[PDB]
């Protein structure tokens, strides 16, 4: 509904239309399990292409639907283990604690946090608390949306270091099928994203960012045409030339394949192109 | 309606957002007879100029007579014959330049020499269009114009891309039936040169219309067009340069309609 998103949801539609349906480089075999209503498992198995390097997920998540908990675990070949904990609408007028925590082997990740959110018709606010070993560090998120106009500043404040390292402002205006997006990070990077929806399912999606002084500047569009209820087709350039294509089909009611290729338009001749392939079976 | 613009039409409801209602540093006397007689004073020049021109119509046998005598004693004798040969082409003998071009459902064609030659392709508000310039003295194309777009009665989106080097975009857009807006956006490529710029047209009552540009140098434009009386349009103007508030030789302009 009216409900605003969190500062680091919003632009997501404009977001999804360059990264989701593109697998570059992998071969993503997933499977999905829902033997209940609540218990869900997800083991899923890739395969770089460049790196040549296998690496296996295991997932298990349940859901508390009568109490609102929610659990999240996390299990990896690498050992880099993750759980999450996530308690909803325990307290009055729509509250949510989040208890992350992942941990690796010699990579030095033993962060754990504790998010906070608050949700009602215009406001949403966020609260989180890194427990870095490096340093801990609240983060706050806000962002007030009216009519269809949203503003948003998210804040970062290192304790170790008894300063803020971040503070980012959003201002933004979306509707049901048009949407304009504008960031700015710590006065130095900018962008922005425009989303329109063209027709029953045209979706055109252009990002543009830039840092001060008319640096590092980076511009490029996508699409996601479907030509079948069952199969998706996505294109996307940008100014490097980097042609990314990808096609999503459905084999059978349980089944989703992906192909997905990267062609670099500076060097058609051997420039690194990329192909990847991606199965999601459901179970 | 489904008929196709010229190279040099395409993308104007936009441009007429930032071009149209505004005369600036200029007192720009007008006066209009169905002929036209404008007479246009500099401020910063202040040499009087005033041109005038006469067109003799033949509606019902097809034939125009035109000839326009400028303030420095320059005229040019154009006259053009269309509909006759075949159904939309159309001739043009201006000066002396030798016009022709060719206008269908959904084709616009055209070849000026005096070469240019363009072509604009249309089909369900979708637009291409491609213009060249060849010239016979230097054996060689000096310009080389593509562009193509999205028309539609409330939005429109155009691109151009000008010799390969310089890319430019505009968007029009009308949120009500007195309001307009229009972005404008050109850079050349491999160079950080950018010209972003939007405008809005306002019209408050049938009488009355305001206007209002900015550019990124911060040269702000504005724009305000009464018709207090029948058969009599005053518009003002007045360039602001947002870099020099102070001392920054800022124009102001008056137009008179009659
Ligand atoms: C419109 C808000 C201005 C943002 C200034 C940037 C300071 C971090
Ligand atoms: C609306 C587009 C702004 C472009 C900023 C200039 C990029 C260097
Ligand atoms: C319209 C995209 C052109 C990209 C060129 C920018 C780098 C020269
Ligand atoms: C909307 C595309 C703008 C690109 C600007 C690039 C300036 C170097
Ligand atoms: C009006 C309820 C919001 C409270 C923010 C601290
Ligand atoms: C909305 C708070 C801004 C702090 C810089
Ligand atoms: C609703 C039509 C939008 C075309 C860009």
């Amino acid at each position: 509904m009216a409900v605003p998103p969190t500062y680091a949801d919003l632009g997501k539609s404009a977001r999804d239309v360059f990264t989701k349906g593109y697998g570059f480089g992998l071969i993503k075999l997933d499977l999905k399990t829902k033997s209940e209503n609540g218990l869900e498992f997800t083991s899923s198995g890739s395969a770089n292409t460049e790196t040549t390097k296998v690496t296996g997920s295991l997932e298990t998540k349940y859901r508390w639907t009568e109490y609102g908990l929610t659990f999240t675990e996390k299990w990896n070949t690498d050992n880099t283990l993750g759980t999450e904990i996530t308690v909803e609408d325990q307290l009055a007028r729509g509250l949510k604690l989040t208890f992350d925590s992942s941990f690796s082997p010699n990579t030095g990740k033993k962060n754990a946090k504790i998010k906070t959110g608050y949700k009602r018709e215009h406001i949403n606010l966020g609260c989180d608390m890194d427990f870095d070993i490096a340093g801990p560090s609240i983060r706050g998120a806000l962002v007030l949306g009216y009519e269809g106009w949203l503003a948003g500043y998210q804040m970062n404040f290192e304790t170790a270091k008894s300063r803020v390292t971040q503070s980012n402002f959003a201002v933004g205006y979306k509707t049901d099928e048009f949407q304009l997006h504008t960031n700015v990070n710590d006065g130095t990077e900018f962008g922005g994203s425009i989303y329109q929806k063209v027709n029953k399912k045209l979706e055109t999606a252009v990002n543009l960012a830039w840092t001060a002084g008319n640096s590092n500047t980076r511009f490029g569009i996508a699409a996601k045409y479907q030509i079948d209820p069952d199969a998706c087709f996505s294109a996307k350039v940008n100014n490097s030339s980097l042609i990314g294509l990808g096609y999503t089909q459905t084999l059978k009611p349980g089944i989703k394949l992906t192909l997905s290729a990267l062609l670099d338009g500076k060097n058609v001749n051997a420039g690194g192109h990329k192909l990847g392939l991606g199965l999601e079976f459901q179970a």
